């Protein structure tokens, strides 16, 4: 019936950040390289700054669930409406990608994982068993999480302390484009533990600490992994298809790195969107409670767990899982990928205008930054817009204006302009 | 020193909708046929619908400059300011490509106008020439607005008249892309009269009457003037290039349609150039009186003139004008005419927004529609985005979060939250 502690919720925002990233990220960027390594540390610059972005703004005001919150005091109810939308589609959209990539990696253990059918089947079995996990509550998913994603480091801190031994010279100069996907699908997440804030236990010491904690040790992790591959899988070996990681991971860890490593990648990847479902659930709830969103998400239980909200979640995206835009049809994670990272950025942009609209005043002496620190994460926002898909972007776009007209229509009445007319 | 009567603002509503595009839609339009017919149809409803939301919405507010005051009750300063950045930009930039047209039609008369420099040097000229005639006011410019579109109907007017001896059969089955951006291009200028608002006597009759009758008299000569061309130049004759409209025009006019039309052509897009120069210098001018853009813009003289604002203008789109991404450069109209297209866009769809949230209570008996209307307004504004380039949807979205950003810099101090902090 009650919150969760610093230590779980630190190691879900580094779980937010990684269980898929973790292993898609390293392996892709060192297998193009280059020109792809400058965006890769473009991003994790960016990602820092947004970090320290909402760190400071959870703790001026360390309410559930993050920007959608912010974005309401800072303007209307109308981009609070709107940013939640857009968080909300993205966390449980997400999800779609995750499970399919997260049970993929099982299909090395069960082989039957590999036709479409037991393939679909079995996901979205799971994406109910982490509803219900949800369900049970916070404290249960956030244990899973943190199980999950401590196995998920076994194969990266592996690789890691023992690639230190075939670290070497370093090829710098060496497709681009999906690369630049994965680089910032793998490092949403930094926002997390400032949506969950209405679940954990004392907000304004506790969350701006666990989003540090988390990015800082996601931002290792990554750095770590990545420099380890590049140094020790040779430059002429880059070629070798269907190589990269588990070349280095066999070799630095012996040749059952095959079932330890997808073993704990599909841990990291099943039990983070346990924790998305939950963000999920956080938005919506935050929202429909000050009546922003239908009233049935608001709606909780004894510890206070928007139950039929997660419920909808599930449904929802069992339905997008079962469609044929889902990666089950297409085999494809870039639409759904692509979607979840830009409906992501327009509340993480929010985010930063709120920190500054609200917490003038709060800098004092220390004011630039942040100022600097946050248009930096400005142009972060700008960057991943950009080097995202023109089709995608587009599509973003006009659910914008979906948002927009329908805001208009669902809340005409009872809306209370700024400035009103008369008569 | 005082304001514009009805007969004048709306003839330059039905300007501000054609200049260019009566004589590029038409052509274009019957050229390629088929499937581009329907597309047409589609925007003229939406236009139409659009339409009558801004009359109804002027109506209820007489306020200047249109859709930009609009927004700013119904949501924030921030929408406001947003909103105002985008039409401003639009009116401007939108100008770059009617000069480039207006200058090469007579190209006929002046076979000099054909050597780029010329051309540019031209474009620079007559720019500027109409930042003069701004500057000596709403009545000049509105003048030789009225003037200038009574003149481009001779030829329309015209051939819709003696085509109908020629009209006969149509083939309506038979690139569709680049239609699709003229079409929705030709249908901007809808919104005008609302945003010039703050310089039309007696706002609240003469402008909802202007804005329908101006829609009104450009819907009717462009179906009219289209039906005709289809009927009139056979379906093989489709094929011949560089025919199309020309043909119609000499078949229907004499042997002198050339200049006839090239001359009626050149006047209705010079001095639709006045009228969007002077709803620049609305917008900017509206938005800074109430401190929400430079207070250069707000500065005006004695008859309420902003000479400042409107000079500006003329430079940034002279400096846009002698750019490498001006249509003098790239011999292009893609970027320039789809960017401008959809920054009007964002304020159409908060106008209609803002019909709703604010004048809901004001609808009594006939509610829906008004629901019905709007509704149909927010598809048309869906439907012209999705039908828009990619690239061009990307750089509206990504000039969203610059201006985002840059409302927060630039007015993080004295913003004033909905819900603000403490300590
Ligand atoms: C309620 C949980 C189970 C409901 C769904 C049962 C599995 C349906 C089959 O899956 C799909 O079958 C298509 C037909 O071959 C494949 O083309 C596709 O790859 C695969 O995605
Ligand atoms: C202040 C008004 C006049 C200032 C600008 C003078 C004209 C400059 C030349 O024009 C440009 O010259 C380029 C070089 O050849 C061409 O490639 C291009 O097509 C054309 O756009
Ligand atoms: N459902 C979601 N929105 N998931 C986002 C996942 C992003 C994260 N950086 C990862 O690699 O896993
Ligand atoms: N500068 C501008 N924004 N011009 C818009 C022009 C659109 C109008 N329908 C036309 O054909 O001329």
């Amino acid at each position: 019936a009650h919150k969760v502690g610093l230590i779980p919720v630190t190691l879900m925002v580094s779980g937010a950040i990684m269980g898929s990233g973790v292993f898609l990220l390293p392996a892709n960027l060192a297998s193009t390289g280059g020109i792809a390594i400058y965006g890769w540390l473009v991003t994790i610059i960016g990602a820092l700054g947004l970090s320290m972005v909402y760190a400071k703004m959870s703790f001026l005001d360390p309410s559930p669930g993050g920007s959608y919150a912010y974005a309401r005091r800072c303007f209307g109810p109308f981009l609070g409406y709107q940013t939640n939308v857009l968080y909300w589609l993205a966390c449980w959209i997400g999800n779609i990608a995750m499970v399919v990539i997260g049970v993929g990696y099982l299909s090395y253990f069960f082989p039957i994982l590999k036709d479409p059918w037991v393939l679909t089947i079995t996901c979205v079995v799971v994406l109910w068993i982490f509803v219900l996990l949800n369900i049970v509550g916070p404290k249960m998913i956030t244990r899973v999480q943190a199980v999950a994603t401590v196995l998920a480091l076994i194969p990266i801190v592996g690789i890691a302390v023992f690639g230190w031994f075939w670290f070497r010279g370093e090829t710098y100069m060496a497709a681009i484009q999906s690369t630049l996907n994965v680089t910032l699908w793998s490092f949403i997440g930094v926002e997390s533990a400032s949506v969950a804030a209405g679940v954990v236990k004392n907000p304004k010491r506790n969350v701006p600490i666990a989003t540090i904690g988390g990015v800082l040790i996601a931002a290792v992790c990554y750095v770590l992994s990545t420099t380890a591959i590049m140094g020790m899988i040779p430059n002429a070996a880059l070629r070798v298809s269907a190589s990269p990681f588990g070349d280095a991971a066999r070799m630095a860890l012996g040749d059952t790195a095959g079932a330890i490593v997808s073993f704990c990648a599909a841990a990291g990847c099943l039990g983070s969107l346990g924790g998305w479902t939950l963000l999920a659930g956080q938005t919506a709830k935050a929202a429909a409670d000050d009546g922003l969103f239908p009233p049935i998400f608001a709606r909780v239980n004894k510890a206070g767990t928007p139950v039929a909200g997660l419920i909808i979640v599930g449904i929802l995206m069992t339905i997008f899982q079962l469609s044929s835009i889902s990666p089950n049809a297409t085999k494809e994670f870039g639409l759904v990928s692509s979607v979840s990272v830009i409906f992501t950025l327009v509340p993480y942009l929010y985010t930063c205008a709120a920190l500054l609209l609200l917490g003038h005043g709060h800098f004092g002496k220390a004011r630039p930054a942040y100022l600097a620190v946050t248009t930096i994460a400005f142009l972060y926002c700008i960057w991943a817009v950009v080097g995202s898909g023109a089709k995608e972007v587009m599509w973003s776009f006009v659910t914008l204006m979906v948002i927009t007209a329908m805001y208009a229509l669902n809340y005409n009445r009872l809306h209370k302009n700024p400035y009103p007319l008369d008569a």
